[PDB]
Parts: structure tokens; sequence; C-alpha cells
């Protein structure tokens, strides 16, 4: 059901996809030592935003090495290309993936912006809900990226509409509560938007390359999409966000997390 199952590929086509998501994987695992080290200079307010990091890079690390293995097991070098044998690859599991990560993604930018109690559960809530209605929609969308265009559009329409509406409640709670945050990350939590803004739309974009190059090539395209996507959307941003807490805990007076930044 995928366009992936459609297409021979060249050793070069496959080779670079199977490093894009290995080299995936190195980076993702490489940050999770970082967050790790470092988590210990965050504030005990914060220093679930970084762990939430660490939970991202293992679950998005896995869901690429998972994909990699996928990738060599479904195809083998036959008569001068790689050819599809018994087993299948499908983006599909991404989608699942994203019912855990995307919740990660968002529960560590509330924490940041220093959201708590009533306002934190209610805001995640919607936002955890928004996130789900997106993800469902569009996994459903990609079902047809092969047998119904159409329908894959109008799916994707579907998924768009709660993408926006997700997008226009992280907006408004960052612009809010910028004013509240310490250390000059108020500056810096308006980067984050536009990042998210950003990487974020790579992924609807890598949806519709079915729709507008359904070949090989566009099977490359898309998980090239992806390693852009994942790396900003979960590495950048987590790298981002873990500064962001450390330090506003160095500006609220977190001896370690002065200490941490006195030695950079
Ligand atoms: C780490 C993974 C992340 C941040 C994934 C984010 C995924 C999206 C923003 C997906 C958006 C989609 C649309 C807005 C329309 C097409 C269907 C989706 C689910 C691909
Ligand atoms: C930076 C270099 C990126 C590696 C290019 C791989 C493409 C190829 O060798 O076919
Ligand atoms: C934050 C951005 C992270 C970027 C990750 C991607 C790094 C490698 C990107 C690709 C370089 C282009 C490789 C040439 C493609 C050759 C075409 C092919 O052989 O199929
Ligand atoms: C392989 C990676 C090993 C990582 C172990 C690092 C332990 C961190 C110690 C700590 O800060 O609590
Ligand atoms: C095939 C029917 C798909 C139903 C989509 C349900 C939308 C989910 C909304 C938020 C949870
Ligand atoms: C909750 C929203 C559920 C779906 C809204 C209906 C619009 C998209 C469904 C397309 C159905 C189809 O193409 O057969
Ligand atoms: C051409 C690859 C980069 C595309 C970035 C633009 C999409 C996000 C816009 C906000
Ligand atoms: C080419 C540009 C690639 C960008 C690479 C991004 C690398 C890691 C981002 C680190 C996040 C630090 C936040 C900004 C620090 C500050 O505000 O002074
Ligand atoms: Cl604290
Ligand atoms: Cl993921």
């Amino acid at each position: 059901k995928n366009i992936e199952s459609l297409f021979d590929y060249s050793a070069g086509q496959f080779e670079f996809i199977d490093h894009l998501l290995t080299m995936g994987v190195g980076v993702h695992f490489a940050a999770l030592i970082f967050f790790l080290v470092v988590s210990q200079f965050v504030a005990p307010k914060y220093r679930i935003a970084t762990a939430l990091s660490c939970i991202v890079m293992v679950s998005a690390g896995l869901i690429l090495n998972s994909q990699a293995v996928m990738w060599t097991d479904a195809y083998a070098y036959v008569d001068g290309s790689y050819q599809l044998q018994d087993l299948t690859f499908s983006n599909g599991y991404r989608y699942v993936n994203w019912m855990a990560t995307i919740p990660c993604l968002l529960l560590q930018l509330l924490i940041v912006l220093n959201l708590k109690g009533k306002e934190l559960f209610s805001t995640a809530t919607w936002l955890i809900l928004a996130a789900w209605g997106m993800i469902i929609t569009g996994y459903v969308g990609q079902l047809y990226e092969v047998d119904d265009i159409a329908q894959l559009m109008i799916w994707g329409a579907v998924s768009t509409a709660f993408f926006v509406v997700m997008n226009w409640i992280v907006g408004t709670k960052i612009f809010k509560n910028r004013a509240t945050m310490l250390g000059g990350t108020d500056s810096t939590i308006t980067k984050v938007f536009w990042l998210m803004m950003f990487a974020w739309t790579l992924y609807p974009i890598a949806y519709l390359v079915p729709a507008f190059m359904n070949n090989a090539d566009g099977v490359v395209l898309r998980q090239l999409l992806f390693t852009i996507a994942d790396i900003s959307s979960k590495v950048i941003y987590g790298l981002m966000i873990t500064y962001i807490a450390i330090q506003q805990s160095a500006a609220a007076g977190y001896v370690p997390a002065q200490q941490a930044l006195g030695r950079i």
C-alpha cells in the first residue's frame, strides 16, 4: 500500500537510504548521552524537560533503527538491483511512534514555559488530543498513497486542520508565557517556535511525495526529508529546550546550573 513497494532500487538509492537511517540512529543515541549527562545541571522544576529529550532520543532512535533493519530485510540485490523480497517496508510505523514522541516534544515545551498544575494538565490534554487527531487522520491518509491519491489528499486536509489548530495552541502559549521566562530565554523560546513551524512542516511535505514524485527518487527524497525533520524537531529542538532549562535553572539560583554555565 506504500509507494516504496512499487519500485526496484539502484545500489546507490538503496545504500543511501540505509546510510540516512543509520546516521539518524547514531545522531539520536549520541545526543541521548549528552542529555543524560547535562540533566544533573537542571533544576528539579525543569529536569523532566531534559529527561523527555532522553525519552525522545531512544524512541526516535529505535524507530529509525527498526526502519533500517526493515529496509535491509525487505530488499535483496537481484539481477542488478535491490528488489522486494518476502518482508515489507513501510513508513506507517513512524506514525504509530509519533503518538508517543509528539506528546513528549510538546510536554517539554510546556515545562520550560513554566506552565504548572491545572493549566499544564489542561493545555497538555488539548495539545495531545490535537496531535493524536493529526497523526491518526494522517496515518489513515497514507494507507491510500498508492491506491487513492484523492483520498490521501482529503485525509491530509483534515490532518492539516489538526496541525494548524495544534500550532495555534503552541504559538499562543509561547507568546503568552514568554514574559515569565528567565535568563533571557524569553528571546530563545521565540526561535524554538519558528524551529517547530519549520521542522514539523517537513512531515506533511514528505506525506505528499507520492502525489508529486511517485518514483524511486521520490522514495529517497521522503527519507531525506524525514532525516532533516527528525534531527531538527527532536535533536536540535531538544538542545534548545535543554539550554533553556539550564539557563532558567541558573537564573532561579540552581547552583549546579550556575557552575555548569560558568565552565563554558
Ligand atoms: C519527531 C516527529 C515529529 C515532530 C512529527 C511530526 C509530524 C507531523 C507534524 C505530521 C503532520 C501531518 C500533516 C500535518 C498532514 C499529513 C499527515 C501528517 C500526519 C504527516
Ligand atoms: C539538520 C539537517 C540534517 C541533514 C541530514 C542529511 C545529511 C545528508 C544529506 C544528503 C546529501 C545529498 C546526497 C546526494 C544524494 C544522491 C542521490 C542518490 O544516490 O540516491
Ligand atoms: Cl526547582
Ligand atoms: Cl519519532
